[PDB]
């Protein structure tokens, strides 16, 4: 019910955690693993009041990673507890952590200075689909970007928004402000049924003048499929 | 029969996976190894209906690698399943991944604006030989490249193509558009019986003005021999 | 404790550790005895150094524990850290970070206008169990070429944009050149991260930010809880 | 053999290996049997390739042994190297870098003065068990942008600075572009490392050096000796 | 003699760092104490051709426990010693963590300095017991080597000028390392007061030479100087 209270509202932290599965996990008998999966489900369900957790299968799409959590929380302290709890699970004890990025979502900064025609197009909701592809791209702006005045950056971001608009219907997007919580300024999240559209989306943004201000683009670029936690861990049950 | 329908048609994703074999693999008794090899062979044959898998021996040609998969599929979802099954396999659980790159094939962008004399020579298929050397080079363009207009880049790529033409008869080439699926913009793939030609090919392309725009060239530069999957896995028995 | 967190000439070390998998393969009572060994080690050193504990687990990747050790002589800090890694607990820890930084009298403060000076004597965030952020910084070559005046001016614009955060963000600077691969170690306590997030974005606008060659890497983030509260979470 | 160390069209492969900890857990007798397997494999391949060995243990970090393998085709080098790492000894070896480079007939020497051409025909240093250095090199985009005359002139300046070291430093160059991540592989033999050192700083003065985008990384240093004596030293 | 390696030129200097495995603590204490005794002798057995000094980097430098500063007239001898050491039972529980060689030479630019500066330079420095020790590798940019002998000489005089007030509290040593590894220089320092050593470096960050340092540190090795036995004693129980 309060699902969207975290996915859209501001002041909401957003955390990306990646995990890789150890070798010993398959030494466990199939029965012992199926049980282990249930412990996680409950931990998530027990935490379903304070946070929100969505899972993605990165195995075979992203290098050196199997599982990613997108955890929403009113405070990062709560996410700290959950991740510690998750890694304390018998399943989690057979997981080696592989990267962690936090980012708080905020109300738009440059959109207000856009054309009223452009503002409208942005209210085109996007792509709402079941089990879509998911992409995560961290970004760091160069010192030059921050030196610019508010009007200049606003105009640059209008050029940014303009090139992306014809992909709004097929590519969902969300932005996390990450500066000061790690080594990145932004975390970008995307959902798509057609990866070819998302690709064309990116080269289209390679055309704008904004791209040259990106000191860091990707590294790592997390690609994966979106699916309920049960089916992912089920694939780990064999 | 259904084979060439993927290697030439557009919309076909192409995935490159590299693996290295652990030390613990040789601690395993031979009997355990022969079964592990057998588990892999059938699984590949089991997946021969939805995708295409070719194997390459990087052992002794590429550092920290023994095996490379060139997997073609209309959807990355299928490739994700295959790779996940493969790395869960008893052989695969003794494999460490060493890079993973996706790239969708596309309809040529600059060829249409070429001289008709150049277009024709490009339609020359190339040299078809058995068990050739294979090189894979990922490439990332600098921010300047994407800033240029359609005419400048086109002229640059004609200068590119021009230097490459005398190698068409001895070097097969194919290009995958990779931006947004990982940390690279392109994936280049080559087959040749003559490595000395491939070398001369590259320095010839080092002279052109396009080359200076490659922020990343190689890293890693994958070299290997092309051969059936059985023969590679055969070497891990004994 | 005030002698070490305030005075100059007091070194500050930042040790980061991550726990092994096979630590959880150890029987539950062994972890208890292990934890009990560490407290006695810190206690025997309390008369020479000051050890503060942090919990990076679930906030800072490839990290579980962080120490902030203060000592007027770095030798004392060396004996301790080798001993901690010698302890049964420490033999199951892969250290992944170690930064030293001495404290010194302010360089560019006296040059500042005294309106700003008085605002720097203003208390600051006095919180309990707050978030903690450690950022290492390396200046470029151009920075050190600039004369004192040109640099003192740049730190004025620096101190300026930071003033609205002084009450919600605690700060401490460690001079770290020639002890590791960074020039400065910045340490911050705060109950509000969005506040601290603002402080950085605000500081990104000054021209002094241009002269930061290495910014972050790694950017450590965790909660500042007492030692026992972190070690009790380990035995389970 | 000498038809391979000098003729053009000859591929040259550099393989580095590090010895595991588990190898020394093995009793001495178990190793000697393993050593014997390698000797035969080399002799079995002595028809299609040529193999020279180097002791990097204690001179280059994270390395004990290096192979310099000459062959007209890399496939043969591939078979040998794949077989070698399958050897009982090779199953206790972790691979540590691999660089190929085909030898070709000189490009710029022809445009040199005959006074310089002659001095280059001075064979070099022939010594027993000399030091050996291997340096991979990548040229910047600017170098390849130059037309044929400047590079020719630049390499004449290169050759000029190197001449007083010909009698004490043997050298050979491999064209490596397209087979890995480097453009060239340089190989040197010298009884006097101090000579080789003075040689390198002498070449740091020329205008060519600035066009070297990548210089070394890794820089392989080692001693040259028969394969038997190296492997024997890995015994007991 | 004893002194022929710490001052003379043509003497190679090698820096080897090692980290201690986890399996080392699986061994019973006495078995380790014996291993310590084995190492002591190997050093003394080699005490004729080379010189070995040891440093504790455990808890001061990341990912390192022990460092050797080995001086030898030939690198071949140092190669043998390290191979024996890493083959030693203690050494089989050691993982190597970086290796840099550098030959000491007679000064290149000092001759062109004022004798007022030369005199102050003849002050050897501070000889103290168990001082801190710092190792900083350095690589100069291509621009530096493009400069003529006079400019570089003047730049190095500016370097020397800034360092002088630290001569009495900071010992300095320079190794010419180009061609033996991936660095051009290796710098070694001893001081009882690290606070002095810090001020020394930012003072040297002001000069125009510093911008020519393509690589400065990476890694920057810090540690304590002490006899090999007392260091190894800590690796026993
Ligand atoms: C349909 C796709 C997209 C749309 C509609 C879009 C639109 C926008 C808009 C309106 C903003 C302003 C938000 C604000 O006021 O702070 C923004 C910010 C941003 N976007 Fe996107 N964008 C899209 C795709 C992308 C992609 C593909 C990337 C990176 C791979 C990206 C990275 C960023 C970053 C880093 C910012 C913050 C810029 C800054 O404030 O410095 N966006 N985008
Ligand atoms: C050997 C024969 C080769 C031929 C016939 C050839 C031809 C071409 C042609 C016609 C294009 C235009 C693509 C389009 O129109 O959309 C192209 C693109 C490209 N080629 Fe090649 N090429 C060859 C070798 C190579 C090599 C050796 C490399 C790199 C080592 C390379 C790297 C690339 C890259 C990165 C592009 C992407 C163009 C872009 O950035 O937009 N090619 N090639
Ligand atoms: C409430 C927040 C902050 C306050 C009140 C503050 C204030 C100051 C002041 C007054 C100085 C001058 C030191 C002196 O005179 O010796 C200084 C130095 C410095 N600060 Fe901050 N600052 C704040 C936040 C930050 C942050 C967030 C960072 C980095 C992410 C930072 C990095 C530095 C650095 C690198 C220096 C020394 C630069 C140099 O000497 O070259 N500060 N700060
Ligand atoms: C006694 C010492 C040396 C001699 C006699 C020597 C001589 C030569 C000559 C004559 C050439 C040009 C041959 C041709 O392509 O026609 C050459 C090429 C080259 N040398 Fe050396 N050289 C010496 C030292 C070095 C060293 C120390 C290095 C690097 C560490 C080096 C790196 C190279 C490279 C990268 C090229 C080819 C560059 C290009 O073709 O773009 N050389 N050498
Ligand atoms: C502490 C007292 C120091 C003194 C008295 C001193 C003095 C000198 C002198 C006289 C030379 C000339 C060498 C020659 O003639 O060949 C020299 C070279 C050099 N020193 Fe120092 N120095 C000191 C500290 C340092 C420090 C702290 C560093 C680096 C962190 C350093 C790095 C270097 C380098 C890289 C060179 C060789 C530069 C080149 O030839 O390109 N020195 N030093």
């Amino acid at each position: 019910a309060d699902r969207e209270k975290l996915l859209t509202e501001s002041g909401v932290y957003g955390t990306f955690a990646t995990f890789q599965m150890d070798h010993d996990w398959w030494d466990l008998p199939g029965e012992s693993r199926v049980i282990s999966v249930a412990e996680v489900k409950g931990l998530v369900e027990q935490w379903s009041g304070k946070i929100l957790v969505e899972s993605y299968l990165l195995r075979g799409l992203s290098d050196h990673a199997d599982l990613m959590f997108r955890v929403h929380a009113r405070t990062l302290s709560d996410t700290q507890q959950f991740l510690s709890a998750f890694m304390g699970t018998r399943l989690g004890r057979h997981l080696t952590s592989g990267g962690l990025l936090h980012g708080v979502s905020k109300k738009p900064t440059y959109v207000a200075g856009f054309p009223e025609s452009m503002k409208t197009e942005l209210q085109v909701n996007g792509e709402s689909g079941s089990r879509p592809y998911a992409i995560v791209i961290p970004i760091k702006k160069d010192a030059e970007w921050y030196a610019l005045d508010q009007e200049a950056r606003t105009a640059l971001m209008q050029e940014h928004t303009q090139a992306a608009l014809p992909y709004l219907k097929t590519v969902k997007q969300k932005l996390y402000h990450s500066t000061g919580l790690d080594d990145v300024d932004f975390i970008t999240y995307f959902e798509t049924e057609r990866l070819e559209d998302f690709h064309n989306l990116v080269r289209a943004l390679q055309q704008v003048k904004e791209f040259r201000h990106n000191r860091r683009f990707g590294h790592p670029t997390l690609l994966g499929t979106m699916s309920p936690l049960d089916e992912i861990l089920e694939k780990f049950a064999q």
